[PDB]
């Protein structure tokens, strides 16, 4: 199995990000395409890390020889390529990226026609083909490569000629690019709008992408606003579809806080019917959207579900706590570059400052207590402590909240419990913790 | 072993000629390249083959692993590549073509720093490293790929600099690019000169390469030259490195014929102190060069023997009958372009016409004999009708010789009698037809 929890994803020659297989992985995608009869065009990108480049040309291959032609668009964030993906007829659109992990990994993001990231039976489908066989073009008619000049133009452009009419912001912000896919290309975009800017990780080597930088490392942004006496810092990832910023006192905000400000102006974030989040979203803004009437999802956690959940809702904007932000008026995948400029849109509408638009009142902290096990879990095993966690919840009624997970790949319960009174939630969750030894 | 009589060139997919091949390939030379202390740095260029395109990312993926960076020249020539590899600092040149081959096949041809072919030791080493295990730069320091834009103006420019004042050429001529490498880049070639031509092979599909056209398929280039009336036929094979040419009567003038040419025009060529042949060239060349004085080598066919007895002897002319021809003077290897320039630079030099500047008379006929065997021919076999093959020489004086060859390693025996009178090469044959059959197996 080559996909499963975050999707091709390794270290360089240390685990199946090998030269090999990703020759085959084009050749695959390229085989399901002629099989399907898709466009023989797929789009092309990359971050900065220095081996993106050879594990490319080794994924171009394996398409060239299938007979599908590539178009490259260089060094881009990972919702550039979905982007192009949707708005010129490809089949389909590839990232050589890792995200946010450490410089020496790196992976392939997939994306379809449509744009979005692919699902569970394509990429099944997928992985059965790359177990097959090399496949070569019956015809002899081989795919050609091109990379297209000023690539980040279209997409700048979309996002300026959409929002150019809100943005108005004339505060001092620090961009913190993760040495990333969005170094330059992010600046480029700021420009346009005139935005009175500052960067800290914008200088790729190859070897320094994520390094103590980037939305991973919040703790850059924060010193770097403080610093410069800015009045916003915001800080990307690896390939910048998560996001993360800061206030005037160099205040962390986050893909929860973050979502909650859009949700806030969703007018001038193209409109939604609701606000799709996941089991981590913290409760002060599950109570928040109550309160204003703003129907709220909590999906199943992460890759994909957030997606999965907004088009099943019919809702447009989604997102989750690491800062993986969606807008599915105007994306198909999370974008931080596009959400760094709704924020600046929204930000213009009032004469206060970032803090003031960030939810009043302190968040609800957490307790968590890994309780160790021996023996595995399963969905009969949890029924049994059901009765427990319900009588919690009942008495914490809406100051706090019970999570119960397991590990799957270890034998460990996650007992959590989320409250307006830390002092409570540990309390809980010690509680639940003892009832959970003597039910199993 | 992977370099044959081609050096890695085969069927595309149903050969050793694969994505995974051609990556380990690249990746290989990466590593001799470190091990060697070498630049990081190669040049990559092709021909029209629309195969090209994925061997080359495959070849390209595995050169960066190994920390080489990579300057792309696209669609050109296989002189061009060396040129550009010699001039600049790079430590290897990369051409992804299969040359005259059908437009099926591909393949891989190398060139070391100083712009020359890979000898056989250094084969071995690439063979013996892509047997290893594939090897990613230790320090995660991988190469980078680079298109070069307008690729081909460097090369076009030095030949233009050497050439501009001997070339005046006036009359009419027919190109034949084979719908190869040289489409386009030759006609700016020409074009720099102000040469009045007419292309008739130089619209490339990726499938078009060398089919029915070319240097391998001189009827093209004849028929045209007679229905355009033209002055001049050049006709190039896949990648470039072969010329044939064709006089104002359709009539071929082939390698041994060019370089004959060049021979007696060697002072406008840079200089040579002497010319290097092959087994093939027609004896009427051999007696005229000593008619002239000047000094003769017959190499030992082909692969890459002509440049090395070139680079023993210190002379810097050189050729065989398929139209590949060497001047040390400029180029390092076959270049069938600066060949068409000299030619034309020569043709300035005289008011008369292109069939008045070949070997005049008649060129001796051949004919070739094949013996089916039990075994590959050894030189002790060889040995056994050495006497015969003597007799038959010492007979013939300077109106023929003998040429007898093994055919690598088939089971077969070529026997061949170059004469001037046909009858008489058709009897000599078989009268060594006949020795061989009573002494051989
Ligand atoms: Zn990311
Ligand atoms: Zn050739």
């Amino acid at each position: 199995k080559y996909f499963g929890t975050d999707g091709i994803r390794g270290e360089v020659a240390n685990s199946t990000i090998t030269v090999e297989f990703t020759q085959k992985l084009g050749n695959a995608v390229g085989s399901l395409i002629n099989q399907k009869n898709y466009p023989k065009f797929v789009i092309v990108g990359q971050d900065t890390r220095s081996s993106g480049g050879f594990l490319k040309f080794a994924l171009v291959s394996g398409l060239n020889a299938a007979g599908i032609d590539v178009l490259d668009l260089g060094v881009v964030p990972t919702p550039v390529v979905a982007f192009m993906t949707v708005k010129h007829r490809a089949a389909a659109g590839f990232v050589i990226t890792a995200s946010h992990n450490k410089f020496t990994d790196n992976g392939i993001k997939l994306f379809s026609s449509n744009g979005f990231k692919l699902d569970d039976a394509l990429e099944e489908e997928v992985e059965d083909m790359i177990d097959g066989d090399f496949i070569y073009q019956p015809q002899f008619k081989f795919g050609s490569y091109k990379i297209l000049a000023n690539a980040i133009d279209e997409y700048i452009e979309s996002i300026y000629s959409r929002f150019a009419k809100f943005v108005n912001y004339k505060g001092k912000v620090v961009v913190d690019c993760a040495h990333g896919a969005a170094s330059h290309n992010f600046e480029a975009l700021l420009d346009k709008f005139g935005i009175n800017y500052v960067s800290i990780a914008s200088n790729p080597d190859g070897l320094n992408i994520n390094v103590g930088c980037g939305a991973t490392c919040v703790s850059n942004i924060k010193k770097a606003v403080k610093e410069q006496k800015a009045d916003l810092g915001i800080s990307l990832d690896g390939d910048a579809d998560r996001i993360i910023i800061v206030d005037e006192n160099g205040q962390e905000i986050d893909g929860d806080g973050i979502l909650n400000i859009l949700a806030q102006y969703s007018d001038i974030c193209g409109g939604t019917n609701g606000i799709v989040g996941t089991q981590m979203t913290n409760m002060s803004y599950e109570n928040h959207y109550r309160a204003n009437k703003i129907p709220f999802i909590r999906s199943k956690v992460g890759d994909r579900y957030v997606l999965e959940d907004l088009v099943k809702y019919g809702y447009k904007i989604g997102g989750e706590s690491s800062g993986h932000v969606i807008n599915l008026n105007f994306g198909t995948t999370g974008d931080g570059l596009f959400t760094a400029i709704q924020l600046l849109a929204i930000f213009s509408q009032a004469d206060k400052p970032v803090s003031e638009f960030k939810l009043q009142g302190e968040l609800m902290q957490q307790t968590l207590i890994n309780v160790p096990l021996t023996k595995k879990v399963a969905r009969e095993d949890l029924q049994k402590v059901a009765s427990d966690v319900n009588d919690v919840e009942k008495r914490l009624g809406n100051r706090g909240r019970v999570l119960l997970r397991p590990s799957g790949t270890e034998p460990v319960l996650r007992v959590m419990v989320e409250a307006d009174d830390k002092s409570l939630a540990t309390n809980e969750a010690e509680y639940l913790v003892e009832k959970v030894k003597q039910k199993l």
